[PDB]
DNA sequence: GAACCTTCGAGGAAG
DNA sequence: CTTCCTCGAAGGTTC
């Protein structure tokens, strides 16, 4: 499998790995579970993979679920009963869980017990459950999304960042070693430069280029071959997606560069507001294609020269 | 049947058709299942037809269902259990299935296994099931509405587009042969012009014109008879339909051509704004009948001269 | 009778009427049943009436039911067992159908057969029930809510439209001959003007004027009596009710045309929110007297010139 | 009895009353059933009373039920089977019937037949000629296809001072209480235009006259009783006067928001908006504005303050 | 007993008490049931207490229930029909009854009958159920929530008002004799002036001071003990709590008396916007310490002279 | 154990403790149940902990449940039937109960009875349930959500306050005994000054510092180790985060101390408009680093010296 | 003309 | 199916 299993295999995120190593080692001298950890940042950067590594280092099983998957208190109660001592519970998009369910975790995380009503009619009665020790791992896009009473109960916080070209190059070379394939260093660098700094995209592109090199080439990935393969896909010469081009083009042609609010833009491009906010705007801002102002977003001169317009 | 069964018979969609060929033959060389594929775009372009073509080229049994047909996780678990190695599962309107159902689809697509909670009260167990390799094929009219974590699982994407007159004329001819109807090469070109670029519409008109020529003619579809029949159907020589004319006419007469929002007073017509946004609006945009503006849609001079109103 | 029985008697709807006429003959020239037809349009335009005309002009027996009366797949089977070759099946409010039945309906429409369960427990078995050729006619007031697969099956589409003065005038004349009442053509036009384009409304107005004409007059509907009757009833020449007129006046006199919120307007006329939004407001929008905006309703220039008040931008 | 029995006894509603007389007399001349009638409008104006009058003029026996009592289609189908030719069915609070029942009523009204599934089989029942009468305060809640099948629509209006004065005098004779003509006018002004409110004040004044007087209502006893009840000569209550007073003396006539005004009088926000403001707006004492509500010149004159534009 | 039982013991409420006396006496001379009565107004002023007094003065048995207990028409139909001639039915929190249930009282209150369904299937029939004469009593804090047709059926309306210092002083002395406690008239007035006009608050203060007087004193309440106890509770001589004093001080010393917004004021005291607007601000306005204006809150001259500052 | 068990162990909250002591003793002398008490205030100050202490001082069994666990009236009625004379009932997060259930407590708290419907449903009647004497304890973070008639029934109100450095330092030392960690008195003061006056934050920081000193140290928290550990966690010596430091620096370097509007400032820091106002600005105002004004907010002299710039 | 504060109106989502 | 409530627009004042 492609997913790393141990910290020695996990490339990048040095600042996070440095802290997690110290807290995991200390928690292993003492015979007790690790404090609840919260990971936040852009999607697709590898925070789920981090949860598996933690479980393998602690030597316990990992269970996985998501906020939207829990709708009533009976769901969360049934899940917690299925945990063994020291197990790790991973909850994705924890910010999207219902408020009536969130207030059930408060007692579970802080004191390991839950008060519940059971039975029906004359049998209806309250019960006091006593849970075994466990570690919760939460995932969310931003810290300001969660309520103050919940955020205060997490003991560890991790912020994850985009990968740099030297890191993605090694990840691409690693992946191209599990597949019995050959890639030249110049090709690996070119393929990485197109991957928007995100490891998930890099794995998807490498698969498609591998197919093209088998049917349309000599079975080896080279700069001349990779250039054509990526040109056949919609990936621009600097990684911009077709959805990215739609946004930039709309701002210049229909809005004249702005200012425009992301809310109004979303309905004009027919994209869900949460996707443009969480997936597309973050990269476009951190790379100078879009600028933010008090009134709204504005396209920079770099965008005009890229899309082929005149920065009048 | 009318719909083609192999790539040799499938007309148009050259971009999509060329990509899938490379990936399909590469997947065979490796003797493995095809990656998950997402087909999206306007209705009636042949999205469903393409799913059958992939199944025949791979040589597998196709299974079919729709988003709204699945109501609880227990249903999808049964379907996923009823799969043979390599089977293709096609889900129409995937964007409409409930969030509670999508929970299971993530784990299946990512690792081919599912964990099902079972029991209630004192009964509280789960079972782990390993699925045989399969290929998921989804189809949607709305892409931007698809949940981001789901959209990231699809490895192959195809954007369907409107057919051009050379292709549509060839389709009109091919379809006429199955009806054993006699149509001249001139009359076949007339229907193509007014089909709005959608094969389903072209087939609808041809089926109706037959009944006209069998009474108002000598069973031969002549250009004059075809043109007289299309005017009887109220089909514009530009292919605008009853709903299309009703939109533009009200905008000009009641709002001086706009600008007006898509739902602002579309209540003054019967059509649900979702169909206007998904099936009527995109055609008019490509044909230059309407342009989008900061304040809504505005009728271009073409519409005025077409509808026969003096432009401002 | 009050309902027409043949295309000769069915006034108006020439576009849809002419199309159906051709398609029916082409089917009669062969041993084939008419294609499944879907009828669209606002309520009361004659959808139900058209179904009987189709059945009579086809020369076929009609079985009638409705969407609310069907609750489970077993109901359709019992009906399908009663149908006969070439019969027409009419289902009003087909959009009403419970989705569980909608899926099985596809096979009958497209394949003329359906699955049937027999036995119980270990003896449970599934078998096909074959069906003779038949034509389904579906009347629906809403189109975009029908599931896409169902819509793909329906072959012919027909849009019903509001009758215009030249045709609605003839319907009044025709109804005036079922009763023993004489009506002057000038009077018949005055009623048609106020019928909002709906045949059912024209008949209701005629019944009320008839009662007055035989109690407060000589039993004849002349232009003089028609004017007095339409004065007891407060229906404006545009067909605005007494309350409709009060709404417009209040907006212009007290708020300078608005914007004004729904709740504020309701308490001025002493009416419920739901009553204004559902009984009076809808027609005023169609005629273009008012518009809905983020800040509330606003009166248009057309409203000012009808009520007789000066207008200012 | 308090409820009038015939049109000659039914004071007011000249518009609705005149139309019904024409349609009822014409229907009799043809020996036909009366068209279906829907009565709607504000509370307490006479909707229920008018339904019984119609039955007495037609000379028929009235069947009575209510929306809340009909819970399932089987209930209505049973009631309909008991109808005889010319019978009148009256359904009060018709807006509460479940939609599963209203959809049955379409054909029963327009075609006089029902087709009900009932080993499952369909029985066709052909109903005799009958008239359905409905009364409701929320006519907008009825389905659009149901409203289209009623042939007569009666919209009720408020009453005038000369009509209410005669009602107060009539009711006083049933209580065998003596009341002077000018004393009756003083109650009519305070009745807000509603017959039920006029009767309620009369009952309270009768209690006062029997305990604090000689059991006779005169221009002197009435003024004392109305002073104890604290009802202004315009029909404003203690809380109504307190609202106007606060707006004029603390905010200079407004504009002021609903929340601020409610908190200043120690009232629940929903109670001020739904229980006091409606009458003040209809009488022209208050106006709603984009920035709040303001007291009009009529309010200054009534409360006794010098207006300043 | 802590709750008064007859009008001789019910202090205050002169307007409501005077009216009810006259209406009760007239009903007895006519020997008939009392008209329906609605009691409404602010919390804790004596609405529930007055309902029992009416029953003792009328000399009849009282049946008691509440809105939250009546959840379906079958319940109400079972409470009715069990009434005997002249009974009094008291429903507390009547505003909670479902609106579909309220509409059953319409004919019961006006005509003393209800329409019920009887029999089954083809034997089903509707019959009138006739009720004996009865008096309905309702109490609510949210009168505006009742339907217009229901409020119009109540024949007597009682709106409660706040008490005055002479009456509250007498109430404290009465309660001080139920418990074994001696209290000086000077001390009784000292508590009354701090009770915000509400009898329940006066009783609460007395209970708290009693605990101190028998633990830190000789078991007697006197001016010396009362002043010390009220200093521990930290209740200003105007009835202002510790948080109330902090609000006024902040407005005078930092903002020069205002205008200031609610958000800015809430953040400076570490409170939250909803508690300040719902718990504390209401009484400060009703007593004239704060004034609300289009620009913000402003402190009045009355506040300056209370806190000891100069109204410069 | 972490949670103090008795008033001798509960450090701080002198004002709350002093009152509770007097009221608890007076109740015991009379041999009566304690009056209903409501605890409210900011998160993590000790509300839950105090509820258990009160139960130990009274010497009675504690019955525990939570607001979100009570879904309907039948649940609450079942709990009340399980009470015994003198029992204490504790409802945490009492603000989450639905209004239809909250109005059942009105009669229970004042008169110890409840109206209930009983019977076969063919025949049924209302009946009183009579409750034994009991003390209801409620805890909530926002009292403003409780209806006015409920709050008026609580006889004892406890408002919690933030801890001072002298008291907060002792809590840090106490916790070091449980973890068996030697801590220098100087190091205890450093952690206390960075804990924002909140005990939960202080305990969280101590656990992180403890893990660091035992993995790369000799198992002693000295003044030198603490500085290194706190630098890794990135907690300023005033408890400010990098975001808080970024805010203050931007106002000083780009605006000369302001005034600046919230919208303009948010853009210059790449933060969300509403997040900054709800998350970070509250603590900056309370400490006096920022001051709000009618024209914007201004950095005070205290913020200048902390950042090292020269004030003018 | 940048920044704060209040009030209203129409959606939508939590029972 | 209904209540509750929250997001967006705009009128008005001050430096
Ligand atoms: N073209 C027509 N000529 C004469 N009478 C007509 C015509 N169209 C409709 N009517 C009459 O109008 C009345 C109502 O017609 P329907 O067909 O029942 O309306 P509808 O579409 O069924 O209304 P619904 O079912 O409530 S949506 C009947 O009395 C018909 O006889
Ligand atoms: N014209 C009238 N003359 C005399 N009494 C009248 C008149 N109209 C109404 N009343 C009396 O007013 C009271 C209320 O009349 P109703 O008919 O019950 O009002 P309503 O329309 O039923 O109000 P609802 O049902 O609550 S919406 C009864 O006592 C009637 O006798
Ligand atoms: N006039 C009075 N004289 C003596 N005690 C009084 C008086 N009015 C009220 N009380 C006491 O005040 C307390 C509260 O009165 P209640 O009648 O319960 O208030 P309330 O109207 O029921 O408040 P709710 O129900 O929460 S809105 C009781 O202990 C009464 O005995
Ligand atoms: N540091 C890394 N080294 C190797 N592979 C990685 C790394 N980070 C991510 N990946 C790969 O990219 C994908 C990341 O998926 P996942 O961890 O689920 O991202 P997320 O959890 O953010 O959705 C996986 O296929 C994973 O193997
Ligand atoms: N390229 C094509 N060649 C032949 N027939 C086509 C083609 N595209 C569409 N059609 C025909 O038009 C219809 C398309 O329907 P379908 O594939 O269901 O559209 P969609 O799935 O996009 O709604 C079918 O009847 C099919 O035979
Ligand atoms: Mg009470």
């Amino acid at each position: 499998t492609l997913r790393p299993q141990y910290f020695k295999e996990y490339i990048g995120q040095d600042k996070v790995k440095d802290q997690l190593k110290i807290f995991i080692e200390a928690a292993k001298l003492r015979d007790e579970a690790l404090d609840h950890t919260l990971l936040f940042g852009p999607p697709g950067l590898g925070k789920t993979t981090m949860a598996f590594v933690i479980a393998n280092e602690m030597g316990v099983n990992l269970k996985q679920t998501s906020g939207p998957a829990i709708e009533k208190a009976g769901d969360l109660v049934a899940i917690l009963n299925d945990l063994e001592p020291g197990d790790i519970l991973f909850i994705d998009e924890i910010h999207r869980m219902p408020m009536a369910v969130e207030e059930v975790l408060y007692s579970a995380m802080e004191d390991y017990y839950i008060d519940i009503m059971i039975g029906a009619g004359e049998t209806s009665r309250s019960v006091h459950l006593d849970l075994p020790p466990f570690t919760l791992v939460g995932a969310t896009t931003r810290a300001g999304m969660l309520s103050n009473p919940l955020r205060a109960r997490f003991g560890i916080n991790g912020h994850m960042e985009y990968y740099e070209l030297p890191d993605l190059t090694e990840i691409v070379e690693r992946t191209s070693e599990i597949f019995e394939m050959t890639i030249t260093p110049e090709a690996a660098l070119e393929l990485a430069r197109r991957s928007r700094g995100t490891p998930r995209i890099a794995n998807r592109l490498l698969k498609r280029v591998r197919d093209y090199a088998q049917i349309m080439g000599d079975g080896v990935i080279d700069d001349k071959i990779a250039d054509q393969a990526l040109t056949m896909l919609d990936v621009d010469h600097e990684g911009l997606d077709y959805v990215d081009q739609k946004i930039l083009r709309t701002m210049i042609e229909m809005y004249g560069g702005g200012p425009v609010g992301l809310g109004t833009l979303s309905v004009n491009i027919a994209e869900e507001r949460e996707t443009v906010e969480d997936m597309y705007e973050p990269y476009l801002i951190q790379k100078g294609f879009i600028m933010r102002t008090r009134t709204g977003r504005v396209a920079t001169a770099k965008a005009y020269e890229h899309m082929g317009y005149d920065y009048t």
